[PDB]
């Protein structure tokens, strides 16, 4: 039931080392993760690119302690305009050659959920994917959602390789939560949801980067409900990810589930390549 991460490969399988490494983690409320020292775990890890979502933050109220990471010291931060409900950021060593926020619907909308950054050799899009809610009452919302993603990210990935991270808010196969047969019509693991995953992995086309790896590995979560003690019971899902374009995959040196890391319900997850 329990699962321990395999140790850090940071080497390519042509052999080059790893160059860049981007941690994605979905905080579940900054200023608490803050307080449960998530930063002193980010300094730990070193990432060159952080990914953040859920900050449930305003631009304003954002705690100056960020600005203690001079190892991440651009960064930029997408906030709703309408809720602390939701909410992204992106820290990176490097200033990235463009920053850019939302998906092109801001019309009436404009949800915090996602930055694009281009640098030099990619593209790096983080997102946190609305939840459909307790009993479905976003699902609509989402579908609509996820259509209006993979179009957006088509238009994206056709110029340079693409990186997607974050908090996508579904378990793609039964392999990737603990209760598949209890939660086939729960946010997370509806057959629309499980639906548009796939679509997105065709349409784009990206390959799941853990599971390139690790196709057999089961009980590989990032999520644990805060409720019972599921962390312990390793009773989770797998929601956030590293998606590549197959471009990528020679550079694919090790995906990470960092599951020992605490502060939030959901654990970082750290990317290793070799650009």
């Amino acid at each position: 039931a329990l699962y321990e991460d395999p140790p850090d490969q940071k080497t390519s399988p042509s052999g080059k080392p790893a160059t860049l490494k981007i941690c994605s983690w979905n905080v579940d409320g900054l200023r608490a993760w803050i307080k449960k020292k998530g930063l002193d775990w980010v300094k730990e890890e070193a990432p060159d690119i952080l990914c953040l979502q859920e900050t449930k933050c305003s631009e304003n109220k954002l705690p100056a302690e960020l600005q203690e990471l001079p190892g991440l010291s651009h960064q930029y931060w997408s906030a709703p305009s309408d809720k602390g409900y939701s909410g992204v950021g992106l820290l990176s060593r490097q200033a990235p050659l463009k920053v850019s926020y939302g998906i092109g619907d801001e019309e009436h909308d404009q949800e915090g959920r996602v930055i694009v950054a281009e640098f030099d050799s990619f593209v790096l899009v983080t997102a946190y994917v609305p939840n459909a809610g307790r009993g479905l009452v976003r699902l609509e919302y989402r579908q609509r959602w996820d259509e209006a993603f993979r179009k957006f990210l088509k238009g994206l990935a056709s110029r340079k390789p693409l990186v997607l991270c974050g908090d996508l808010n579904v378990a793609h196969e039964e392999i990737d939560l603990r209760n598949p047969k209890g939660n086939k019509k729960n946010a997370g693991f509806t057959p629309q949801e499980r639906q548009g995953f796939g679509e997105l992995l065709q349409a784009v086309p990206l390959a799941d980067s853990f599971r390139h790896l690790y196709p057999n590995t089961p009980y590989a979560y990032t999520f644990w409900t805060y409720m019972m003690n599921a962390r312990s019971k390793n009773v989770g899902w797998r929601l956030d990810y590293f998606l590549l374009s197959h471009s990528l995959l020679p550079a694919l040196c090790d995906s990470k589930i960092r599951s020992k890391a605490l502060g939030s319900d959901h654990c970082p997850i750290t990317l290793y390549l070799a650009l």
